[PDB]
């Protein structure tokens, strides 16, 4: 048993909902919450934005060290910093960018690195500003995906249209 509330449940391991992924994550406090992020962590905009925004810049300054250190992420790849005040743990997944021309079928490889926590909060990877199909993202995240996941969706009518047209 979680603190998790309100979720519809997909599959044994897939929990959906329509949810402000900022406002759930300072209500829950999960241990993982999940980062759509670029592979030069840079926080502009999107779900990236928007979490980073809520930690008052720290997430940005934790990930500018990170680079300088590291360098950038694989496009599929990820690294796990600080949740800051939003959660224990943030994982920052890179899926591929659309609107940069990056392969789609990425998207399975980002999803991958979800199995290496037992339960997260998500984003659906490489939806909004990064340009793939929603829905799409939704299958990959199932059929890839095996720990506890519940994603929040922040817009209310593509939440709907995620439920209505799931297999
Ligand atoms: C990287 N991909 C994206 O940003 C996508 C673009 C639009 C479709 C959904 C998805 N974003 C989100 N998903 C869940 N919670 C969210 N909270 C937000 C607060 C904000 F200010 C901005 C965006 C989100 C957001």
């Amino acid at each position: 048993v979680n603190s998790f509330s309100g979720y519809l449940k997909l599959t044994d391991n897939v929990y959906i909902k329509n949810a402000d992924i900022v406002e759930e994550a300072k209500k829950v406090k999960p241990t993982v919450v999940v980062n759509a992020a670029n592979v030069y962590l840079k926080h502009g905009g999107g779900v990236a934005g928007a979490l980073n925004k809520a930690t008052n810049n720290a997430m940005q300054v934790e990930s500018d060290d990170y680079i300088a250190t590291n360098g950038p992420l694989k496009v599929g790849g990820s690294c796990v910093l600080s949740g800051h005040n939003l959660a224990k743990h943030c994982l920052h997944v890179v899926g591929p960018n659309v609107n940069k021309g990056e392969d789609i079928q990425l998207l399975k490889s980002a999803y991958e690195n979800f199995n290496q926590h037992e339960v997260l909060l998500a984003p659906l990877l490489s939806a909004g500003i990064f340009g793939a199909d929603p829905i799409h993202s939704l299958r990959v995240c199932v059929d890839t995906v095996r720990t506890n996941v519940y994603l929040a969706v922040f817009d209310k009518n593509l939440y709907d249209k995620l439920v209505s047209s799931f297999l």
